[PDB]
C-alpha cells in the first residue's frame, strides 16, 4: 500500500534490535525473496537446522513406515529437561513441544544409512549427516542457511517435496501455530541449544484466506536469557507489518 519499503525495513530491522540480537526474516512471495532484519547477511550462512529439522524427519519416517501419525510414542519414565516432555505423546504432539526425544526414536527407527540416503533425495541443506544418527541436526554436521530454509517450506507448502501427498499432509497439519484473523501460520521454530552462538529458527508460511501461501523462515542469534517466544514474537510483528496477515 502506501507505507515506503525503507519504514517496512526500518521497522522490521527494529524489531530484532529491540531484542537485542542480530537476525533476518526472509519472504517468499512467489519466486521472489525478500530479505529483512537488522543482519542480512545471515541469509546466505549455513547454521545447524537445529529442531526446524523434525519437519524432514517426519516426513521421513511416515513415508517409510517408521510410525504413523497415531502412534503414541511412550516417554521411558526418565527425567526430561521440560516436564511437557516426561509424557507420551505423537509425532504430531511432539512437534508442537519440539520434543526432541521422540524424534530422537524416530531417527533410530529410520537408521543412519536410510536417513542419509533420504536427506541426500531431499536436497536439504548441506546434505551431510555424518555418523550419528540420533543428533545431526542438533550439533552438525548438517547445516543449512536461510535461504535454503524458505525455499523448504515453498516446497512443503506447495507439496513439491518428493515425498507421496499424502505424507507431506499429515506432515502439515502438524505445524499449524497460530490463527490470526482468516490467515493460518504454519511453522517449526528450532533452537540450537550446545552450539555457539546459539541459533534460533522459525521456519513456515503463512496460508492466507483466499488460499495463498506466503513462506518465511526467521534467523536469529538466541541469547542468555532469551525466551523461545521471542522467534515468534519477531515473525509475527514483521509479517503483519509487511500486510501477510
Ligand atoms: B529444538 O527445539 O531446536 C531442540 C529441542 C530440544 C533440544 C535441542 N537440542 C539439544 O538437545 O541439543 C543437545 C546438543 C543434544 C543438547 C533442540
Ligand atoms: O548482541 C547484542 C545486541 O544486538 C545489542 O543491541
Ligand atoms: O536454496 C534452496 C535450494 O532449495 C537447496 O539447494
Amino acid at each position: 500500500m502506501h507505507i515506503s519499503s525503507q519504514q517496512h525495513e526500518k521497522a522490521i530491522k527494529s524489531y530484532f534490535d529491540e531484542a537485542q540480537t542480530q537476525g533476518v526474516i526472509i519472504i517468499k512471495e512467489g519466486k521472489n525473496l525478500s530479505t529483512y532484519g537488522n543482519a542480512l547477511a545471515r541469509a546466505n550462512k549455513e547454521y545447524v537446522p537445529a529442531s526446524t529439522f523434525k519437519m524432514l524427519n517426519a516426513l521421513i519416517g511416515l513415508e517409510n513406515h517408521k510410525a504413523t501419525t497415531n502412534e503414541i510414542f511412550k516417554w521411558d519414565g526418565k527425567k526430561r529437561t521440560y516436564p511437557a516432555w516426561e509424557k507420551d505423546m505423537t509425532l504430531g504432539e511432539a512437534m508442537a513441544l519440539s520434543a526432541v526425544p521422540v524424534y530422537q526414536e524416530l531417527a533410530r527407527r529410520t537408521g543412519l544409512e536410510l536417513m542419509q540416503k533420504e536427506v541426500k533425495r531431499v536436497n536439504f541443506g548441506n546434505t551431510n549427516i555424518g555418523t550419528q544418527v540420533d543428533n545431526f541436526w542438533l550439533v552438525g554436521p548438517l547445516k543449512i542457511t536461510p535461504v535454503q530454509e524458505v525455499n523448504f517450506a515453498d516446497d512443503l507448502a506447495h507439496n513439491r517435496l518428493p515425498f507421496k501427498l499424502a505424507t507431506q499432509e499429515e506432515v502439515k497439519k502438524m505445524l499449524l501455530i497460530k490463527e490470526v484473523n482468516g490467515s493460518k501460520i504454519y511453522a517449526k521454530s528450532g533452537w540450537g541449544m550446545g552450539v555457539t552462538p546459539q541459533v534460533g529458527w522459525l521456519t513456515g508460511w503463512v496460508e492466507q484466506a483466499n488460499g495463498k501461501k506466503i513462506p518465511f523462515s526467521l534467523n536469529l542469534e538466541m541469547k542468555e536469557g532469551m525466551s523461545g517466544s521471542i522467534r515468534n514474537e519477531i515473525t509475527y510483528k514483521s509479517l503483519e507489518n509487511l500486510g501477510i496477515i
